[PDB]
């Protein structure tokens, strides 16, 4: 076995297969950022640092001795702990297919909310800077009007192309301005298609994030690495409940400052 | 033979194949529900529950026994009697093509109808909850003038999207809702055309229900059980008329109850 | 894995076979019902109700609706806990032959004897008429004195013979009544073989029940539907001991009220 320590745990092949139906199909929904970086094969269970290929001078072993230490990304093992009823375990078995499985989507969600938010935003702890920190654009404010969203928009797409990039452009929004762009009309559409046709990326959901970003899906701009994707781990059970987690191990590199705008509120 | 006795009602072939393609086609066209709905092959005849998988306690039958009833659905059988002219069914081997087949058009209407009622509002004394009471998602207010329709309708839009939910989202109307989207015009299109704009699914017309509701097709959430499917059974015959019957017999089941809206005027 | 979650339990397999078979055993010694009645397949874990293809007469949904609930028969999973002594267990592998099992043997005797009383005397809870109380031919009084007992019970046999039934007929007795028919002798034999010669069926030992039952075993009047058999069910573990169960899931139907005879004190 692994350290998963799946065959442990008292759940049915069944109900393993309905887990991992429902915790795969609300991550795939809830992620934006896999669909707009790079995203590495696993490394592995070992991999624990990515190389950034720079030098750092340390103080010289000995005379005549130059010393210089490798620099260096760690990953960052991410684990949500969700609990199960067994009951509604025991019923997939029985041919129920209303089993509960809201704590399984909750930790998925909540996972997916992490690894948005830590691609996007940074994770200072994890050594990690996010799009909106390593962007050499400017920052632009959003209106509050919608009506004046794909205006704003726009001179960030002029940005981009002062900064001298190509590659199809793509407009990641956040929830609250999803939902303003989306609800507003103007002339049969919503601002949401407004948006559509100033690029020819993509109008993304983005929940996890702040603001928005528009960037170039031109490729080897933004690298998400993972040691190990996302895996479902057996932690403890009783007679009631069963403990598992959603677990996994990565970091992230911007190596293109000038390839993302970030906006705010 | 069997329950329809159908052999024994002094109907002929080609009247048989009209009364058949009449209903049929009368049926389809009414119903909503089917459309949007997982639905079940036919367990037969002999199929009278279906297992919901959960146990209910029972006062323990001796000192250290432990029991526990299965719960399940029962199924409901559905009749909608109508009568028909035998003047009308002799006609049809002479060749007429105008029969009165009137009765017939009025009875697949009202089994659609309670279908599509039970499905989407429920049937309490059959144990079946509708999707409008199974619903955990903010139901809606439905405004006074159709060109506010799409707003309310993108509104509903948000909440599946604050449920956490994926999928082709698809919105049935009322047939008050629809003939009101459908008679208002703006910009050269109805509003109806402007409700198609926002879902990716289908604006679905549905006269038997209230209001209107909004909700995903990814499959799994909604499952129609059908025993038997909508057939056509003789009952009695004078000198003047046959009485014959429209039946199916179903239960209705949701098992996700965040993906749906209902609203209501 | 399943619902029985038997490799969770630290129980070895030399082990397992002991108390499958001691379990196995005890329960078909105890079982007297299983040898007259018919017994179906097991339907499975999905399996919740049997249909009896009756109809419910409910509050019309609507004008002219015409609607009725199928009636079903819930099953019951009566489940009986026992507890194990670890060193026992432990003591299989390295060879003993008389490693305590005496839980086992009481989980099973109970077991047979909720599954023979739920036959023959009903559980109301769980909807459940026994044969006592849907028998339809009169209830006959045993005497005290047990070589008056082949005449009582001769006077039962008058009594499916006006029932007007055929095939061959067997007699249960209760424990305390089989042991006052094998202890009291007459000519040589003891009255138990007066009992054998009237009938072309068994005498049958049911240490469950109460007072006698006579009954045909021509096949068709008497059905056992099992959802799924016995089977044994880890619960929890200590260091000492592990807690697992008996379970089976289970209803009876009686379709024929006139072929028994019941007998009481």
């Amino acid at each position: 076995m692994n350290n998963l320590y799946r065959d442990l745990a008292p759940v049915t092949e069944a109900a393993w297969a309905e887990i991992e139906l429902e915790a795969a199909r609300t991550f795939k929904r809830h992620i934006a950022g896999r669909r707009v970086v790079d995203v590495s094969d696993p490394g592995g269970p070992v991999t624990a640092a990515v190389s950034t290929g720079r030098l750092i001078d340390v103080k010289a072993p000995t005379n005549g001795v130059i010393a210089h230490l490798r620099a260096s990304k760690p990953l960052v093992r991410l684990r949500v702990p969700f609990t199960l009823s067994r009951n509604e375990i025991d019923d997939v078995e029985r041919g129920s297919k209303d089993s509960d499985w809201e704590p399984v989507k909750e930790a998925a969600k909540k996972l997916a909310f992490v690894e948005d938010r830590t691609i996007f935003e940074g994770y200072s702890a994890a050594s990690i800077e996010g799009i909106r920190s390593a962007s050499s654009n400017p920052a632009l404010t959003l209106p509050e009007d919608p009506r004046e969203i794909p205006d704003v928009i726009s001179q960030a797409l002029s940005e981009l192309r002062l900064a001298g990039v190509d590659g199809p452009y793509s407009v990641l929004l956040s929830a609250d301005v999803y939902t303003k762009v989306s609800e507003t009309s103007d002339h049969g559409y919503p601002i949401r298609e407004h948006l559509n046709r100033l690029v020819d990326g993509d109008i993304i959901w983005a929940p996890a994030i702040d603001g928005a970003f528009v960037l170039t899906t031109r490729g080897g701009d933004f690298d998400l690495q993972l040691g190990t994707d996302v895996a479902i781990g057996y932690a403890s059970h009783d007679t009631d409940t069963v403990r598992l987690y959603l677990q996994e191990t990565l970091t992230f590199l911007c190596y293109t400052a000038e390839a993302s705008v970030a906006l705010s509120h």
